[PDB]
């Protein structure tokens, strides 16, 4: 999404996944461990249906695509978010989407309707997912309850596609899992 008269164009990048899984986590050890200078302010949106969080920044490795640098934004919904006609509101022009999938095997069944719901809103919208970024983020590691990642590859990620292994409180690939979906995007700009 190019702007003109500001000469920087904006990419959307999105992290879907289960009610409580690690999606707000992400965002805050995201910009909660950045620089001013660069990003924006963390806005926190909430009614009593619904809600949305999202922030604005730019990167620290590009420069020029057509004489123009890239700035690209995060957008989530945390807990659990009732009505899909919200869901399906993130998901306005997405260029690049991160599966935060929860480890847990008490909502490991949830990841599952969860990722459903991500590929039955897209090719509603005109979205094919085997095309469209998409990356998978196991979260949640650290707790002993987690399931083997073996298991996930096959019960998650059946048509392959990037997966990343992480835990959101101590920032194990937060940073790593977003470097993937960015470049990913960035190749699937020109
Ligand atoms: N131990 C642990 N807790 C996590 C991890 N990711 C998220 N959480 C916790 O899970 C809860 C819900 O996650 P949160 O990201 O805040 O909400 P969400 O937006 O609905 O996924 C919070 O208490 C987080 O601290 C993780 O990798 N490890």
């Amino acid at each position: 999404f190019i702007n003109y008269s500001s000469r920087e164009i904006n990419c959307k990048i999105v992290y879907y996944g289960p009610g409580l899984c690690g999606k707000t986590t992400n965002l805050q050890y995201i910009y909660n461990k950045t620089a001013a200078e660069t990003k924006g302010k963390l806005i926190s949106l909430s009614t009593e249906t619904d809600r949305t969080l999202f922030f604005d920044f730019l990167p620290l490795s590009l420069g020029e695509i057509r004489g123009f640098k890239t700035r690209f934004h995060l957008y989530t919904v945390p807990g659990q978010v009732f009505y899909d006609a919200s869901r399906k509101l993130i998901l306005k022009g997405v260029d690049g989407v991160v599966f935060v999938a929860d480890s847990q095997i008490e909502r490991m069944e949830a990841n599952m309707e969860s990722l459903e719901n991500l590929r039955i809103n897209l090719a509603e919208q005109g979205y094919d997912l085997n095309k469209i970024p998409y990356v998978i983020q196991y979260n949640k590691r650290d707790l002993p309850n987690a399931v083997t990642v073996e298991e996930m590859r096959k019960a998650l990620n059946h048509r392959n596609i990037p997966e990343y292994q992480a835990v959101a409180p101590t920032g194990v690939g937060v940073f790593d899992t977003l470097k993937a979906v960015a470049k990913l995007v960035l190749t699937e700009l020109k």
